[PDB]
């Protein structure tokens, strides 16, 4: 994977190229107003150590932070999300601790309200592949990376509430 962070808009100013997870990008650049992703799928974070707002980015040019739905110009850590091919599979539960009715999801789900008549998911289990969970339908609102693992309550995926509108598999366009 290869991503380049630039301090000013339109690929200008001081920059840094990254090829791997980095829990603290602040020693390399002071702010981020544009990004070019050359390869890989990445989760970027507002604060070091993978905290704050998160943003999912795939290959492409992002000449201003609105192109990645950024909240501001702070990008202080990043993960290169490991690539996975074949089946992505997760299970969502109506209550925490894997209780209530469970639904199994293996495709992108742009609206859990349309598909399951749910506005909230209170625990979920990611069996294969990484996913991005979005607070609102249609890949809107706050984003949260989900790697394989148990998430027995919403705090485990870093959210402030249980609202889950859509889920996207982390797949490169090809």
């Amino acid at each position: 994977g290869k991503i380049t962070f630039y301090e000013d808009r339109g690929f200008q100013g001081h920059c840094y190229e990254c090829s791997s997870d980095c829990p603290n990008l602040q020693p390399y650049f002071s702010r981020c107003n544009s990004i070019r992703v050359d390869s890989g799928c990445w989760m970027l974070y507002e604060r070091p150590n993978y905290q704050g707002h998160q943003y999912f980015l795939r290959r492409g040019d992002y000449p201003d932070y609105q192109q990645w739905m950024g909240f501001n110009d702070s990008i202080r850590s990043c993960r290169l999300i490991p690539q996975h091919t074949g089946t992505f599979r997760m299970r969502i539960y109506e209550r925490d601790d894997f209780r209530g009715q469970m639904s199994e999801i293996t495709d992108d789900c742009p609206s859990l309200q349309d598909r399951f008549h749910l506005t909230e998911v209170h625990s979920l289990n990611v069996l294969e592949g990484s996913w991005v969970l979005y607070e609102m339908p249609s890949y809107r609102g706050r984003q949260y990376l989900l790697r394989p693992g148990e998430y027995r309550r919403y705090l485990d995926w870093g959210a402030m509430n249980a609202k889950v509108g859509s889920l996207r598999r982390v797949m490169d366009f090809y």
